[PDB]
């Protein structure tokens, strides 16, 4: 009867049908030949804020069972082309980044977290998950490689991947079709650019308003409609409208 790890795919998620019906047969695929096991929680922003993918990351934390050892960060439209990725449990000594700067189609700096990033169940938690105050496009995965830092981890990534920046994913992102939300309002640019020491899991504010269960060509998924609350004598960058 043995034990084995079992991963809580946590997929920000907002107007990415088109993306989820290619996400989900393909890392079922690829997950399948390598045995992880593991469960897709679509994190579906339903609130009129600006997107915030480490808030839904945070709530998507909260809401998976225990029975879920570790968490992979996933963005929707980034697909492993590599079968020597390797999803697995990570070590001790921190994260795992799976899309990292010399494999990732667009982003090649040292210390570049996005994408897809595992990480253990206890690590997440002694670093308090993500901060919240990161609404639009940018920033909060940097922050995050701070926390880490200071937790005293650091970060792995896959070694011996032969294949590079043009063909270890598939980024399907067309920068017109799915426009990232880079504006700045109030003072947006100096605070976030702060490492935010006040915020993170434990404070996350939010209601899950509805829990779907989906099944897509008979792959199980679960979709968590979270309706982000936002305190705008805080972070009134949530809405520059
Ligand atoms: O309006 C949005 C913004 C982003 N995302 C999710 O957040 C991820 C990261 O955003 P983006 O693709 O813009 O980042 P980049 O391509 O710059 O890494 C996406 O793949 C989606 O999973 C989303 O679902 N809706
Ligand atoms: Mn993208």
């Amino acid at each position: 009867g043995a034990s084995v790890h079992k991963m809580a795919l946590l997929v920000p998620f907002r107007d990415r049908f088109e993306e989820l019906l290619q996400f989900v047969p393909h890392m079922t695929a690829f997950l399948k030949r390598q045995g992880v096991a593991h469960h897709i929680f679509v994190l579906n922003q339903v609130d009129r804020f600006r997107f915030n993918r480490a808030s839904l990351i945070n709530v998507g934390f909260q809401f998976a069972s225990d029975v879920y050892d570790y968490i992979a960060m996933h963005d929707v439209d980034l697909l492993p082309l590599n079968d020597n990725l390797l999803y697995e449990y990570p070590s001790s000594l921190g994260p795992l980044h799976i899309a990292g700067p010399k494999l990732h189609p667009k982003y090649h700096y040292d210390n570049f977290v996005g994408g897809i990033l595992l990480v253990r169940r206890e690590h997440f938690k002694q670093m308090n998950g993500m901060s919240n105050q990161y609404w639009g496009w940018g920033l909060e995965d940097d922050e995050f490689f701070v926390r880490i830092r200071d937790a005293g981890l650091q970060v792995t990534r896959p070694q011996n991947i032969k294949t590079g920046t043009n063909d270890t994913f598939s980024h399907i992102h067309n920068r017109y079709h799915r426009k990232r939300d880079t504006q700045k309002c109030f003072n947006q640019k100096e605070m976030t650019r702060k490492r935010d020491h006040k915020t993170g899991l434990d404070n996350v504010k939010y209601k899950i308003l509805k829990v779907h269960e989906m099944l897509i060509d008979q792959v199980p998924v679960t979709i968590l409609n979270i309706l982000l609350d936002c305190d705008v004598n805080k972070t009134p960058w949530c809405d520059c409208s």
